[PDB]
């Protein structure tokens, strides 16, 4: 029972060149805390999608002023090293639960006790390629003139409507939208 407006909405302006599945997020966001460390949502995702389907997750600046463009550029540092993995955890509850991440240093802690050395983290965080994968992350934002996370397009075509699924059951609310992913990756 997939019906545009429900589950999901299409986009009036479709973007050309999208990855298959675009996730934007920011650590800042208390919905998309509940997105990723209670529900799993990308996780499940990624277990419901089709061979050859790649999963794309994009930080936004738009929330926490400072902070939150500061968190864009540890996002790239992040995807520059490898280690998304391994700082998705403690850079969520360090913004959201213990609130101890107020400044770039205490972002840079983060990655130092994940056990990222601090002469790797400092050259990509000064990096070109990094300052690229910033651009990269603002300009896919630009493209679908997103206005609110946690979001999620597939295609470029359309985007997941949360507010259609079943928010009485945890493990339901995450199957259903794994489920429309996969309903829309097969177009």
């Amino acid at each position: 029972q997939y019906e545009d407006g429900k589950q999901y909405t299409t986009l009036e302006k479709p973007v050309a060149g999208a990855p298959q599945v675009l996730e934007f997020f920011s650590f800042f966001c208390p919905h998309c805390y509940q997105f990723e460390e209670v529900l799993h949502i990308s996780d499940n995702v990624k277990k419901k999608l089709p061979e050859g389907v790649k999963m794309t997750k994009y930080h936004v600046n738009f929330m926490g002023g400072d902070l939150g463009k500061d968190l864009t550029q540890a996002w790239a540092v992040a995807m520059a090293l490898g280690v998304e993995d391994k700082v998705t955890v403690p850079l969520f509850e360090g913004v959201q639960k213990t609130q101890t991440i107020r400044s770039a240093s205490d972002i840079r802690d983060v990655f130092i006790n994940a056990g990222i050395k601090g002469e790797e983290y400092d050259a990509a965080w000064n990096s070109f390629v990094v300052k690229s994968l910033v651009a990269q992350q603002e300009k896919a934002a630009a493209d679908v003139q997103l206005r609110g996370v946690p979001a999620m397009f597939v295609n470029g075509k359309y985007q997941l409507n949360p507010q259609g699924m079943d928010t009485s059951n945890m493990d339901v609310f995450v199957q259903q939208y794994a489920d429309t992913v996969k309903y829309l990756s097969e177009k």
